[PDB]
């Protein structure tokens, strides 16, 4: 039973829920690996284990379980993957499982939000352009004219018999990543390889530093086939500054939905390969990492210039300086856009509110640490001080081999 | 099957081998990973470890298998057969020191770990020798204000005696003295050595700067008070290089850093004083020791000062109130001539350390949420770097307060 301190306050609390842990994480008693980013590498009996520790937490979670619809459940199960080989989840233990994979995701800070989510049941559909048109009523229903509503949508479950549904691109909205003749990008340099496929599969290439990609959709068997997203449905935001006045001549956007669409959802023993889930941003991702990471847009010293800050030393801060501002500049614009955003200060205090809920509901909460802690400022947020156990609970949100 | 490491700025993969050495358990399993807590934590043993040890420094100097080699081993079976124990050879005690520095997981410094002063003070006898050996470590590393590496190693635990301790965390702190509210004047992290030096006779102050003094514990007996010659406790005076008003908070922090409470460990011999000091990263003094809410705890009055809109989170004062913060500690030794570190320096240069120790061990143990300084994370190149986490031998280590 793990003790856990935050030295903030003093105050100690230990992780019951961890001795629950299941699969498998990547450390030893050898050696500590919570710094990798993929960690390990990407008989219908398993079936039916995973499927009972689901109904077992769905029917407590329900207040109460034992007999009634729990048995006769349990047994509709049973027989289910005896004839079927796999099994159907009802409407309601889907939405449980999405919203307890998202409530177990140890690198999600914005998980205070867990209860509301909007669960979209796809798993009715059969072709790639009807793909297409649940991806374009969650694009709409989540963006909300800028007043974000998380949502998720469940295409078809994996059937051992052929077929997988598959989004390929790694988010909903990307921007295209062009190799160029000295090999650096214009555009997104995280996005050169999908762009090369949606080129090669017929998209024609865009001129700038801010072209959204289209959708390559995979359905079962047949091959995937490329989808232009309308661009009034796709919402983005202009970048200035509230006192920097040349900000907005850098000519600076980013999108409004964070819309993550390559991960895997398993839920009782279930994979479905595309679900595809939508939230909002907290504004040190766009500030931060997407235009300031050195292998991303790498904006950082553009700004210093701009700033007049002496970029020849180190230990002017003239990084930090520039970041800051870069940051204020997306809180700015989001705001005067009226797009839901959310800062890391302001996060991270409702991550430990959910911490406080989840040790009374649960008694503990999986937890990443160099994930929850913030990417600037981070001893500045009360999370940094907060000791956490990560360990992988289910249903989960997992990342799954690229279909190429 | 060794861990597969990335570098995601760069692309670049490695694999780290030196990890299947980790000579002492850590407190991950496969069901829970505890990388981010603070305290994680005979006679066939011990000549195991000394073995592994003498085979470490004749690797060293490229003479493993020699005769000379394989003397010593035999030496020290034999001492350790007869007493129980052994003595290190001065230059293994070198060598040992600076292993220990290189093995260090959570130190960003470790460019430095050959450049290491090692005094032996093997043959202290009281605790007014122990004080006559720390003025002299702390004279040689302030160097007036060019900082210089260096350890001071005191008689290592023996059966029949007890240890050598330094009570106080580093050899220079400031005194916290707590108040009636529970609240505290000058430094918290230190309430409660200022209370054990209260008590055993020194008379407090009422500053929030005030040096605490040395208690010396030599062995089977209780701690000396001592007091530092203030000539010796070299200090800065924060100023801002354009917020004018900063010079009038009154801040001040001291050139150097010496923890004083580890214990070395060398070939299973265990060194519980031995006190070692560098130079600072600014973001240590700037972010940690004067922004931490459990700390002197200066942020909002700085943003305050600066006329920030303190009352949304979203206007990131915090943020910018933490990077003046920073900028003034770095321009204020820059300006008393007092080496420092900016976190940019200090984790580009271990981003070099990691390079050079894959190629000459194949790895190196790291502790990603120490190494990545407490802010601008994602702007250091340590950040993007994944890495792996064990514990080697010789070995710096946590030891219980001798109290
Ligand atoms: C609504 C506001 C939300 C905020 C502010 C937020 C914030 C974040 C952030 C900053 C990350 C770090 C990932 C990275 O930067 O690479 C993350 C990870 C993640 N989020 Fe959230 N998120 C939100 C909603 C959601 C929703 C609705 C879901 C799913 C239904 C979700 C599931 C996940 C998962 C699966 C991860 C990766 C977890 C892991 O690898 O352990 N998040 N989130
Ligand atoms: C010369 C410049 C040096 C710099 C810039 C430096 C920097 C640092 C920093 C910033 C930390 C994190 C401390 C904290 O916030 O808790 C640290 C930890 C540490 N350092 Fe260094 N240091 C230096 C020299 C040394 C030396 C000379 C030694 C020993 C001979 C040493 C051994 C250690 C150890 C043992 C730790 C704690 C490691 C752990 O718990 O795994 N360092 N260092
Ligand atoms: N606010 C968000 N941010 C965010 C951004 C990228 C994310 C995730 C979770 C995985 N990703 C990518 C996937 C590829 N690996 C790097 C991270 C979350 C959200 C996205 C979706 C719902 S909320
Ligand atoms: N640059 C430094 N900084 C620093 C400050 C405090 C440190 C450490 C390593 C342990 N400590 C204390 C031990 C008690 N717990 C708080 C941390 C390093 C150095 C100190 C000595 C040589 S370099
Ligand atoms: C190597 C390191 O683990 C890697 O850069 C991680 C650290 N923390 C992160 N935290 C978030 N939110 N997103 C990331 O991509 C990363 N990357
Ligand atoms: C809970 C958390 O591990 C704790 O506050 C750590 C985080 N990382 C740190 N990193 C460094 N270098 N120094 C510290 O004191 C800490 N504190
Ligand atoms: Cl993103
Ligand atoms: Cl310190
Ligand atoms: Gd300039
Ligand atoms: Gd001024
Ligand atoms: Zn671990």
């Amino acid at each position: 039973f793990p003790r856990v301190k935050n030295w903030e306050v003093g105050s100690i609390t230990y992780d019951t829920l961890s001795a629950q842990a299941q699969q498998d994480g990547p450390c030893t008693p050898r050696r500590c690996l919570g710094s990798l980013v993929f960690p390990r590498k990407l008989a219908p009996e398993q079936l039916l284990s995973q499927a009972r520790d689901f109904i077992n937490q769905y029917y407590s979670s329900i207040k109460r379980s034992g007999s009634q619809a729990h048995e006769q459940r349990l047994q509709e199960v049973e027989a289910e993957v005896a004839a079927t080989g796999t099994y159907q989840l009802r409407e309601s233990e889907l939405v449980f499982g999405a919203k307890q994979a998202w409530r177990n995701a140890p690198r999600c800070v914005g998980r205070i939000q867990w209860g509301k989510l909007q669960v979209f049941d796809a798993r009715d559909c059969r072709s790639a352009q009807e793909m297409f048109t649940y991806i374009c009523n969650h694009i709409k229903y989540a963006t909300n004219r800028g007043n974000l509503r998380s949502a998720i949508t469940v295409f078809p479950q994996r059937c051992p018999g052929r077929g997988d549904f598959r989004i390929w691109n790694s988010q909903l909205v990307r921007y295209a990543g062009y190799r160029q003749q000295d090999g650096s990008v214009r555009g997104d340099p995280a996005n050169v390889e999908i762009t090369e496929l949606c080129i090669q599969h017929g998209w024609t290439p865009g001129n700038g530093r801010f072209d959204v990609l289209p959708l390559l959709l995979q359905a079962p068997d047949e091959p995937p086939e490329l989808f232009l997203l309308p661009p009034e449905l796709v919402l983005e935001v202009p970048l200035e500054h509230p006192t920097l006045e040349w900000f907005a001549a850098l000519g600076l956007r980013w999108y409004a939905l964070p819309a993550v669409s390559n991960m895997l959802l398993e839920i009782g023993g279930l994979e479905f390969p595309a679900a595809p889930f939508s939230g909002w941003y907290m504004s040190t991702e766009i500030g931060t990492r997407n235009l300031c990471d050195p292998h991303r847009y790498n904006i950082l010293e553009d700004v210093a210039v701009c700033m007049d800050l002496d970029t020849r030393t180190t230990s002017s801060l003239w990084k930090d300086k520039a970041a800051v501002e870069i940051n204020v500049a997306v809180l700015h614009s989001y705001q005067l856009a009226k797009v839901t955003i959310v800062d890391h200060h302001a996060a991270t205090a409702s991550f430990m509110k959910h911490l406080e809920n989840e040790q009374k509901a649960r008694g503990g909460c999986p937890a990443d640490w160099a994930w929850i802690v913030p990417p600037i400022s981070g001893s500045l947020t009360p999370v940094f001080h907060q000791e956490m156990v990560n360990y992988f609970l289910s249903p989960a949100f997992r990342y799954q081999p690229d279909p190429w």
